[PDB]
């Protein structure tokens, strides 16, 4: 995927037995020449590193000091915690959305920081502030949360997000601003049909001329009382409609789940899908049961059956 690059590697082959500094919550990941780099939730977003992709070690932060103009679109929020971050690469340049808001309010708006690199040591590297992307308030009936980027078959980038209120939304953005235009339609795409409308997280590929949306259902965020769960539907277009596997639109309630958790692992979700060569991996966060219902980063190979859907191996 030009925009999500791991070069080589073939990850059905890795021992994906992560080790290090593993709390995360909301996990995206990119590779940049040897060493690979998460992104999640947290104080100015934060970020982790690894020579492997397996063993990770925590390395800062993207905002030391938050952006004024957060404050004209949110401005209740008062600490620092950044949610969701998804990193693409494009055009030589490294654009990060993420997710400025307030729990339990749809008050809120998607950022984009951009860099040259990824990597600390190399002079070009600058997190700089590109402004806010899509923003929702108490009168709209989505929320400006989770943002997601996919580039369409032919090129077109798009911008998937949503949690709550209506669901996922979906608009277009322009190849040079990385921004919507001003006048791009905003579609919803998904919904569980139910009040409230727990759905979030939205991540989309493209495999084999379909693509599949990614959602997280259910609740977050309550340690081992988290109910979070992975569901895919999929479309031969972008803009839907997106339908599981017993033919139900994800407008409806439908998704195929593919990991609800366990015992250990409570709550699986927020994930994030990438592709090497004919390999895949899952990344997402669950929470430890083991450890107070930590959030914690996990990363697990993903397959595809026959008929195409996805599926992780036991
Ligand atoms: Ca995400």
């Amino acid at each position: 995927v030009h925009f999500h690059p791991f070069g080589g590697v073939n990850f059905y082959e890795m021992d994906w037995s992560l080790k290090g500094d593993l709390w995360a919550h909301d996990p995206v990941i990119a590779k940049e020449g040897s060493r690979w780099y998460v992104f999640h939730t947290g104080s100015g977003i934060q970020i982790k590193t690894s020579e492997d992709g397996v063993h990770w070690e925590n390395m800062g932060w993207v905002f030391p000091s938050l952006p004024d103009w957060y404050k004209q679109y949110v401005p209740e929020k008062d600490e620092d915690h950044l949610w969701a971050p998804d990193i693409c690469f494009y055009n030589g340049i490294y654009y990060l959305y993420y997710s400025v808001s307030t729990f339990g309010k749809n008050t809120s708006v998607i950022g984009l920081a951009t860099n040259q690199t990824l990597d600390p040591r190399d002079p070009d590297y600058e997190w700089k502030d590109m402004g806010p992307v899509i923003h929702s308030t108490a009168s709209d009936n989505y929320n400006a949360i989770d943002p997601n980027v996919v580039f369409d078959q032919e090129g077109q980038p798009w911008l998937s997000f949503g949690s709550f209120w209506s669901g996922i939304q979906l608009i277009q953005l322009d190849t040079e601003t990385m921004k919507p235009a001003a006048q791009a339609e905003l579609l919803t795409i998904a919904s569980r049909g139910e009040e409230p409308n727990a759905i979030a997280a939205p991540f989309i590929v493209c495999r084999n001329g379909y693509y599949y949306l990614f959602v997280s259902f259910d609740f977050c965020c309550r340690g081992i009382e988290s109910t979070y769960k992975i569901a895919v539907g999929r479309s031969k277009d972008i803009t839907g409609p997106y339908v599981d596997k017993n033919g139900v639109s994800m407008m409806q309630g439908g998704g195929t789940i593919l990991d609800e958790g366990n015992d250990r692992w409570i709550g699986p979700g927020h994930c994030a899908v990438y592709f090497s060569g004919v390999s895949a991996i899952l990344v997402n966060h669950a929470y430890d049961a083991l450890k107070n219902g930590e959030p914690t980063l996990q990363i697990r190979p993903l397959y595809w059956d026959d008929e195409g859907w996805p599926y992780l191996s036991v």
